[PDB]
């Protein structure tokens, strides 16, 4: 599938054919130095936002932390909370997530940062989501 290039935030778009065993999606961008705390790639099931498979949400507050979790039927789970801010205000990343038949596990430019296991069946994930103090480069497939 194409990439999405320059995407506006708040960004969804398709997955083309879903979440595979294998699948890497990059989304790629700078953290705005001074719009906001947070921002949120979120894996999920159509264009609602109320079935979020994986929501990985960094926030720049307490010293910064990273939020994982999953919604399901419009309720929030038990957080997963990293407390490792593995990114900089101002600053590009590229961020990578791979897809596994049990977890997502995610790079940050290049290194292993996190993994989570899947709470609800991946293959039925089909949309990716950005929202937060980010702007976007690219998200590729
Ligand atoms: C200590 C403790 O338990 N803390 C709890 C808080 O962490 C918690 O805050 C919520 O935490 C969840 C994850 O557990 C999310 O980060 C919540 O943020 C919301 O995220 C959604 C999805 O990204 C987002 O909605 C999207 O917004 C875009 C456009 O921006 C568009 O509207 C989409 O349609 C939509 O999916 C939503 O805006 C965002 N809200 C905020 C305020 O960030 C986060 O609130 C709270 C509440 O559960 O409980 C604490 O106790």
């Amino acid at each position: 599938q194409a990439p999405y290039l320059s995407p506006a935030v708040p960004f969804s778009g398709t997955i083309q054919g879903g979440l595979q065993d294998g699948l890497q999606i990059t989304v790629n961008g700078t953290v705005l130095s001074s719009s906001g705390t947070r921002f949120a790639v979120n894996f999920q099931t159509g264009f609602s936002g109320n079935d979020i498979a994986f929501h990985f949400n960094p926030r720049f507050e307490d010293g910064g932390y990273v939020v994982c979790n999953t919604r399901q039927n419009g309720s929030w789970g038990p957080e997963e909370r990293k407390t490792h801010m593995p990114f900089q205000k101002g600053m590009p990343f590229d961020l990578c997530f791979l897809v596994q038949s049990s977890d997502f596990k995610v790079m940050v430019n290049g290194i292993l940062f996190v993994q989570y296991f899947h709470r609800v069946p991946f293959h039925r994930v089909d949309t990716i989501s950005v929202n937060g103090s980010v702007q976007l480069s690219y998200i590729s497939f």
